[PDB]
Order: C-alpha cells, then structure tokens, then sequence
C-alpha cells in the first residue's frame, strides 16, 4: 500500500547515490538520469562512461523493474479485488443528490422510466435482483435494507429521497425505522401492501405512503357492476391516455398571486379541472371560494397535455 | 378446469395471478367458455396493459404502474400521491363516487351550464360515463340524460347532497 | 471515459509548454520532444541543458508515469466489467439474421443439431440454463423472454425466426404477444404443451405450433392394442431410420410446371409417396386429379435417402 | 485471433515505409529504426531529423502505443475467458490414462485418498460440489454424467477406469449404459444403492458392483445379537487396524509356479489365510487341495501388515 | 512457474553471445548494452552498426517483447486465479494468532464489533454467508467446520480462540470433536441451543459454553408477571447503558496481594458489587470474609464506567 512508494523512494537514492559516487555528476543531473533510467526513458545524455557505471546500471535497471512488477502487481490485484467487490456490489456509496431504492419490484422498475439509470441506487439483498438491475441501468448495492449499518453502506444520509418498497409489509417497517434513525430529515416514499398497515408507516417516518394493493382493492370491488371509476384511474394515473394529472408551481409574480380563484377561473377559460393546491405539506383539496394563492403553491389539477400547455403559459408571467 | 369454478355465467371475473403470463392466459381461457362475462384483471407491467384487452378483460387496473409514477413524482413535492392515497386508497375525507341519474329527475336533458352541479352540492365532477365510455371534463354543450353515471369527488355529507339532487 | 483524454491532452499540452517555455526550441521540435518522452522512447537528441529543465523532464516523467497508470486502471475496469457482464448474458445482440431460441428444453437442444453453433442466442434467466447452453455452442442472452424490454435486447426486430418453448404453457403465449408488438412479420416457431392452447398460440401470433404433448397423447393411447402408428412416427419423423421425410421445392423451369399428378408420376418413377405440395402458405394434404403444379411448390414426400435423390434429380430441367 | 498480428505488421511496415520514404536512409536500417522505436527502446542514433518525419514519428507512437493496447486488451480479453472458463469447468478433457468419477460423495472422498491429484477428473454437474473437488486435489468437470455427449467432455473414451456413484440407481444404470455405448473395453465400477439394482447394473455393463448399503443392511440386522461379523470387517475392510485383506499377484518363475497349496502350504508358514485365487476374471473362494497354481495369478489374503512381507517374500524368487 | 527465469537468462545470455560476437566488443559492456536493451531504456552509446548486428538487435527486441509478453502473462494469469481463489475462500490460513469463527449468525456478527478485522476467519459453507463476512470487514474461509480436513485449512492448530455457533446443535458437538482431534489445548467459545446440549459440549471439550436460548427461556417465562430480572440482563450484560460488568486483574504486587476483602471492602471505597474472584479457571461467586487475594485473580464486578476507573487506579502499582 504504502510501502511501494518507500521502495521507490529507495530505488531513486540508490540509483543517485551510486552515479554520484561512481560517474561523478552532480545531484541535480544525478536525480535526473535517475528518473531517466528508471521510468526506462534512456536520453544517452549521462550514460555512464565507466566499467563501474556499467556494471552499476545494470543493477539499476533491474531494481526499476522490479520496481515496476511490484507496483503493477499491487496495481492489478487492487483493481481486480475492486472490480469483484464492485460486482457483486459490495461498495460503498459516496454521491450526494442520488435516489436509495431499498428493495426491488414491479412498482420500482417503473420509476426508473421516469428517473437516470446512473442516478439512483438500488440496495437489495438476492442474487436474481442484481442481475435484474443492470438490465435497467441502476447501481445495486449488496446490502440487508433492513439493517442499519447496510442503509451507511448505500449513503442513506445524504440521500434526495428513498424509495422503500421491500418483499413483505413487516419489513417495509422495519427499513423506515432504520432510515430515521440515520437521517431524520431524508424524504421517504414507501408502499404499503395491507391497509391497515398505511398508519404504521406514517408512525415509523415514512413522509409519503402509497398503498397500491388498497387502490385494486376497492376498484376491483367497485368495477363489477358498472364501473367507470377504474376507467378514470386507469386512464389518468395509469396510461395518461388522454389526459394527466399534473402539477405546476407557482412562482414568484405569475400575474396571479392574491388572486381568488373566483377571479382566477382555471378551468373556463383553460380547461384543467382544478382538484387541489399545495400549499405547505397538505393538499386542500376544492379550495373554497374565497381561497387565496400565494407563492411556491402547487396546483394540482387534470386534463388534456394541450390544456397544460394553455395553464402553464397563463401561470408564468 | 375454470368450468369447475364455474366461470360460465357469473358477475363479474376477477383475475389476478402470480405474474403477466398468467393473467393473459386465465383471461384467454375464460373467453373460450363465456364471452360476455366481465373480467377485471391486474396488470402488472406497464407494456402487458393492451394486452389484456385484446385477450378480453372488460377493466384492466395496473397497480404497479400508478405506484411506479407516484413514486418518481413523489420525490420532489409529492402533491399528487397525497392526492391519490386520501381519496383512492384511504378516503380520509373526500372518496370517488359515481351515482347514476334515475328516469325523469331534475337533470332530464339539461344542459351542464344551468346545472350548477359544483355549487349547490360541493362535489367536483370529473366525468360522465355512457355505456362504458367515460367522457372526462364533459363540456358546457352536453346533456344529461337517464342512465348516465356522474362520477365525483366529494366528502359523503356532500355526496349524500349530490344524490338528493339527483332525485326527484 | 472521457477524463482520460483530458489529462492526456493536458499532460501533452504542459510538455510542449514546458520544453518550449524552458529550453527555448521551437514548437513543432517540442511536440516531438514530449511525444519521445511520454512514451518512454528516450531518443536523446533534444535532451535538457539546464537543471531547471531537468526537473521539468522529471515532473513531466512522474506525471507520464501516472497518466499511464490512470488509463491502464480505466482500461482495466472496462474489460473487467465487460468481461463479466459477457459472460453471464447482459449485453444485445448486434447480429441481423440470427434466430432467437425463447427458453430452453431438450425440444430446442436438437434444435442446436440442424443449426449453427454462434448464429443462436439462447434468450433464459436461469444460471442452470446458462452453462448449458454455452456447452452447446448457442449464445446466452440472460433476460426474461416474456418482457418486451428484454426482447429488444434479443435483437428480435431484426431475427430470422423465433423459438418459444418455454418452461410453461402460459408463458408461450405470453413471449408470442411480447414478439408481436415488436416486429409483426418475423417468424414465430412456438411449441405447446396443452391440447386446448395450441388454439390460443395461433391467436397470439404464432405462424407455426408445434404440440409434441398431444402427439405423445394420441399414441400412447393408440399403441397399447397393436400400435402401428407409433412405429411410422418413430421410424420416420422421430430417427429418419430407413424412410424420410422430406420438403422439396420445384424450382425455375424444373420441366413438370403445369402437368397434372397423373402425368408426373411421382410415386412410380421415384419411389417418393406424395403427402402435401405447399402451395403458397397452405398444405393441399393428397392433391387431387385436376391438380396443377405450379413454380416454388414445396413438395413434401416420404422414402428413403436412396429414393429421395432420385426426386430431387426428376424437378430438374 | 490473427488480426492482432495483422495490425502489428501492418503498422511495422508502416514504419519501415514511412521512415525510407522520408529520411532516405537505407531499408534495412529503416527496418531497425522501426522496431528499435515501436519497442520504446529509442537508441537515438537514426532520430528524424526531417519535420515530417518527426511528425511521422509521433503518428508512429501513437499507432504503436495503440496497437499495444489492443494487444493488452486482446490478452486481457483471452486470459479472463480463459480462467473464468477454467473455474467452473467446461474444459474437455485432454489426458490419457485419467481416472474419471462420474459424482461426488463419500465413497468418492475416500477414494481419492488413494489415488493422484492431476489423475482424477470428477464430472458432476452442481456447483456446491465444484468446491469440494478442488479443496480435495482433483479436477472438475462440469457436465452431466447420464448424457453421452458430456461424458466424452471428459475423455471416457481413452480413461483408465470410470467410477459411477450418481444420486441413485436411475442414474447409474444410465450412467452405466452411457459409457458401455462410447467404449465396451473400459472398467466401470459402480455403486449399486438398493440390492434389487446389483443384477440391473451388471447387465448395464459395470465391471465391479460395489453395494455398501447392502452390506450395512446385513451387518445391522446380524449385530442386534452378538455383532462379531461386524468386528471383522470394520476391523480388516474399513480400518485396517490390525489386518489387512492384501492381494498379491504371482509374478513369473517366483518359486511356487505349478504347485499345489498343500506343498506350497502358503498359512502355515507366512500366517496370511488364503481366501481365494484369481484365475482369470473369477475368484475361486476356498481352492481345493488339488489346485495348482498358475502365473499371474492374484492371491487374496487378510493378515497383518507384517505377514504381507513374509508374503511378498515366499511368493517370490 | 519459474521458467520466465530461465527464459529471461537465455534472452540475455543469447544478446551477449550475439553483441560480443558481433560488434566487436567487450563482455561487460556487452552485458550492459543488453540489459540496457532487453529493458528498452536504450542509451545509444554502444549501438550497432552492422547491418547483422542491427538484424540480430531486432531479433533481440523481439525476444525481448517476447518474454515481457510471457511474463504479464503469467503475472495476469497468477493474479486472476489467486483472487478468485481468494474471493470464494479456496485458500489456506497462514496467521498464527487468528481467531477461527465456525459458522456465523448474529451472536458471531456481534463479535466482530469488540474484535479486528483482519484478525479473524469465519469458516462457514453458505454462498451468501460469504457476503455476509465480507461487509464486516472479515476473512472468509470456506470450507465444512464439521471436517477435520477443513479445520486444518483454517490453521486451527495454531489459532488463538475458536468460536463455534453451527446451524444446529449437532453441528456444533461435531465441530468441538472435529477441533479436539486437532489441538487439545486452543480455547473453544461454543454456543448451545438446547439446554440438554449444555453437558454435552463440555464433554465434547469446549472451553466456555454459551447458552443464549436457555437464558432467554428464564427471561421470558420469569418476566410475565413482574419482570425485574431481565432489566438487570439487559442493562449491564447485553446494552451496558449505566452498568457494566468487568473483569479486572491483579497485577504483581499491586497493593493488595494478601489482604482479605474484608481489610479491602471494595464496595464502600469504589462501589463496585464484587460478584466473584477468578482464581485459576475457576470462580468463586460471593467469596467469604477470609478469603484473599492473589497474583493473577481475576476480581469479576458491576459498576459505572466512572467507577470502575476507581477499581482499576485502586488496583493499580
Ligand atoms: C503502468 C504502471 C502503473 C503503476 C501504478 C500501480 C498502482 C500503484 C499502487 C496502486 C494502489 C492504488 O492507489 O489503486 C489505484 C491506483 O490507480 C492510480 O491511478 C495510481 C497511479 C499512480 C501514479 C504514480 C506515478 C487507485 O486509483
Ligand atoms: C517492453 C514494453 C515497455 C514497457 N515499459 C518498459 C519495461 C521493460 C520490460 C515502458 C512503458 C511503455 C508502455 C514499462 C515501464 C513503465 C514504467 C516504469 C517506471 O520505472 C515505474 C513504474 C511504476 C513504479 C515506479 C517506476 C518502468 C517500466
Ligand atoms: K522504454
Ligand atoms: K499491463
Ligand atoms: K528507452
């Protein structure tokens, strides 16, 4: 490790040591013809010239390289332990704005379609998964996500936000209560398979709960007869077919800020129902009719991808 | 083997299984014994979503797929997954509802500009559904007929004032 | 990647700006100098004069040395990483008339017999599969065959002719509407194991079934009072023993076009019985009287290897 | 393969041109110059001194650099695929008089105590026993033992002799009846797990049943009692404590050619009890009085390590 | 192996045969022209002129690319497979002061946080147990701990503890057999499962037998109704959050060789609850008040960490 550059160190007095003493060149043109001779450059410009300075060379030349097969196979051994570690994904994490995924389904493959492949971090435990990863782009990060000293492993702490969705709803607990005990402030985005499960996540930390199992649950159920509810979500959240549910912020101006939206009227003269506001953590959802906007609100709203285009442009000024 | 469970004549059929290739070929060998009866599928794959419909299922629900975009949305703000988990998932306050117009009460062939269907009820009125095809946002030249389902959003002391309305 | 060639360019530009900049030479001799020097060729003909550039001709040594050892590290990692993610599939196929085999059985290792060893790309998640498939000569592409995103990385668009045999019966269904979104008009050779699904592999897309389940079915229950069925299908079809069957076209000119099958004779003078002719993507099992042949007919005859290349020599002209 | 040595004379005679070309000096020493500068030798005693030639010289290095480094990437490349192919298998068999085990258990660990490291090339298929093989000195062969294209994998045409302890009957008899179809001529010596299977095996063709569950089978059920018939083979066939059950061939002249046993009187004056003769592929168990012995002959006998040298001294001459 | 030696010495024996013979000169300078030259450092001084001698200095260049070829690639071939080798745990043990962890769970991962890193060696089995060591920083041995055979590939012989925690308890009576057969004197730390296995790991030969099981067996049963006694377990054995039980040893002389405890009394000078002496490899729980102390007890008691500094400034010299 450290011991390599001693030998260095020690080729390099040998080598000036011996031509100063032998050829009798000063230490400046001594250190020079030492680096010369042995990064194996050969200038012929302070060869030496005598029997002594012939033989000496000789033994130089064969300490650089042995100099340099010692240090090329610490090189390679250091590279090749890395690139195994590296493969299996025993690494550590070492960025700062990345995206931790503890845990690896359906519901995570399809949020790397809407983020980078370089960016997030996968931190699973089976074999299967890695291989699964890669195929999508990500990192993966051999660890237990359950286990507190594995979430260090994948730079929990400085994380944009974490995506925790694991094998079963007993363990989706247990990761959030170890996240928040490394970091308290990190974002976390979690899936809840039962539903009486949704208020032991908020409990443990989590910051947005999303129960996707409860969602089918109730259009499965309410779908027999008729049903046009599961066309709405399906069409909407699911496909955005025809239309989205998206959300514009409001900045600073925006040639609507105070404004109510009784003199706002974003849907007649726009076209996006307007379902609810952003202001602060908490979705008002049908704000009244005295409500006013202020700055950084987040309106939430659905509608066609050209009606968007018509509210982003009326929201900007 | 789905004749012993007696899928000929039912409801409706609801098929969720192991994985994709499963779910196509369950919907696939329900249409082989009754063509007209109601499937409502899981897809589990965002790709695998058309094919359910050509194999047959009459309601194709994608868990995964709206989990999968409210997780990469919800990084950032995270304003449309509380929208979603609070009314969809939940219904801590306000739940999704769709009423049906009975024949010859109050909205028989009015337009939607003197309904007034917002204000005196409080509910918001996302789309009309006629014959399993539902028309989000209807606009202000529409008519209300019997048989169409309004589907809303609103608390249930408010729904319960949207089907008083809808009564005769 | 790309770190790399910057500090190479600027390793190279503080060589010319250093020799230049120092000893005083031009700027063309300088460029050649530093080009001499990182390479450890050491010509020896523009040489430093002053100490000062002396340990310049050092610092641009060690810093020679160091470039050297950061682009053999990145080389390193890049040959490892693509060594290993070779090995174990990973990675698309770039090849344009290969055929890709869904699955793995022993109904596609004799596949692997009438084929070339690296024109298949064995298309599996298994590890199992894996280790047999490299012993057969095909080519491993690790990825789930039923997803269309690791269909694409089969390279189907552009294949030859697709196999699907999958490990279940479900799953042939479903590989055949993950091809059919792909490319509509490449050929799908699908084997399935049910009486009731060969139906459903047609629907999805398949343009040829093959059931070896219901023609085990069908003489397994015909064998057990004489069985002389099963003797035609093990003896022609299953080891080409003495008879064989055949599919021969009627190429250009080929002097039977327009006779009708009384007056080719093909029975009599070959020794060939006549099954089907294959006229355009249909079978015309038994040809009647008034058949008339016609140019690029598949012929499809049974006999032996000795009578066989007496037809072959009767479609000539 | 050969496009390595492709571009290395093409950029040699590269070299070789553009140095005659330019500086005008003669081929053979262009020649010289060439391998003398793409070797980073650098003599400096024919450096360019023409400006295009010295910007020749650069675009030399570059290449040369260039084609050393695909000549690191190509060995790289071959030496990775080479030991990663090496680790887990997959490598045919080259030797000629090797020792092949078809599986791995503990009548193939104790076997190995008695044989050569580099002798023995085990050929099982799961990759837990991979481990255990190479901790034990053999080699390993990954391949499965019932196919007959994995058998000649390991060279069970030109092998010594074959042993065949599979997971269980089934896959021993056709183990069994997989090598008889490669070599009728080789020695294959199988363990035969239930007793109904020693008949079954040897009209496979095994040369030597060995059925250890058979003879557990009787020596449990006759020690419920008294348990002396245990004591001796555990104490001459297992252990070896005190006797040993030796077998000694007759070599030629040797002094007791031609002789009865009751001159030649082999117990009473060595103290080895003569349990049977090898006649010729028979055993003939207890001799009659009048047999008289043959060359070559194979005499079995327990006793102790002491009375085998008394032994292998009155046996020969 | 050691042939690139011999091909080194033939390279370099063959360029002083040649240039000696050749150009006309000396032995010496001959032997540094080609140890200048083999090593591509090129000088320039003593450079052929010969047209024979430049084509015998191209055949030496060759050779000389030659065996530097042959040498990186049996380094490369000899790092790959080492690091493999070592990556499974296919290698030996060389440390001789090493601590041997047979098998691995939390009771033997809770280990490794009050011990080295490099220090210790988990001979385990399990593939993804390997990962499982690799994350704590320890060395992975693998092998079956129940061998003998493989309990020497750990250099158990030599090692300064051995902690046995198997899968089960009949593994770990085994794993105690198989290390007393080895070294009847290296300390064994087993754990026990079943408290009918406690006397027989003492018998089996393990120095100290740990029973987590049965202590968790009187801890849940004898905290259901009031639940005192598992939160002096919890707090001074397993979290040491006030308390903390420590083992303080009497060096020589140390100011209180031959005082009774009561002349000592060391609760009202330091506070801590001497809970017994260790006299020997043995312990005597509340010793008497004439009972003395010794050179070498091992004085066992609870206290805070601010007052158990008082016992060790109290005990000290
Ligand atoms: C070709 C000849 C290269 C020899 C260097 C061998 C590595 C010396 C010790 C290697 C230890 C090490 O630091 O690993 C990597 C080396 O990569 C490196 O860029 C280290 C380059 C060292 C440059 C010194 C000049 C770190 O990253
Ligand atoms: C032959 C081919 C060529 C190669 N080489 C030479 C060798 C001889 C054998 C050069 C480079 C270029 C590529 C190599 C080398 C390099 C460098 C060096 C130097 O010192 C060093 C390294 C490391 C550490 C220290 C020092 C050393 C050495
Ligand atoms: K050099
Ligand atoms: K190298
Ligand atoms: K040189």
């Amino acid at each position: 490790a450290t011991r390599i550059l001693l030998l260095v160190l020690a080729v390099i007095i040998y080598g000036t040591a011996g031509f100063h003493f032998i050829e009798g060149e000063s230490w400046t043109v001594s250190l020079y013809w030492t680096f010369v001779t042995i990064a194996t450059v050969g200038y012929g410009d302070y060869s030496p010239s005598t029997p002594l300075g012939m033989y000496f060379t000789v033994t130089l030349i064969v300490l650089g390289i042995g100099t340099f097969a010692v240090a090329v196979e610490r090189l390679l051994e250091f590279l090749i332990n890395r690139e195994q570690m590296k493969l299996m994904g025993l690494i550590d994490v070492a960025k700062s704005r990345h995206v931790v995924i503890c845990g690896w389904s359906e519901s995570t493959l399809e949020c790397l379609r809407e983020l980078r492949g370089s960016e997030v971090f996968v931190l699973a435990e089976d074999e299967n998964v890695r291989k699964k990863v890669l195929r999508s782009g990500a990192n993966f990060v051999h660890g237990d996500p359950t286990r507190v000293s594995d979430l260090e492993k994948a730079n929990v702490r400085g994380a944009r936000a974490v995506i925790v969705d694991l094998e079963s709803d007993s363990e989706t607990i247990h990761c959030i209560l170890g996240i928040r005990k490394i970091d308290e402030s990190v974002r976390i985005i979690a899936e809840a398979e039962r539903y009486e499960n949704i208020e032991q996540l908020r409990m443990a930390g989590a910051d947005q709960v999303i129960s996707p199992f409860v969602i089918s649950g109730r259009l499965m159920s309410r779908s027999i007869d008729d049903g046009y509810e599961a066309m709405f979500v399906q069409d909407v959240l699911a496909e955005e077919s025809t239309r989205r549910m998206v959300e514009v912020p409001i900045p600073e101006g925006s040639k609507l800020e105070g404004v109510s939206v009784l003199d706002a009227d974003i849907h007649d003269v726009t076209g996006v129902i307007i379902i609810g506001v952003g202001r602060g953590d908490e979705l008002i959802i049908d704000p009244p009719r005295d409500y006013s906007f202020r700055a950084g609100d987040i309106i939430l709203g659905i509608g066609k991808p050209e009606e968007i285009e018509r509210l982003k442009n009326y929201i900007s000024a």
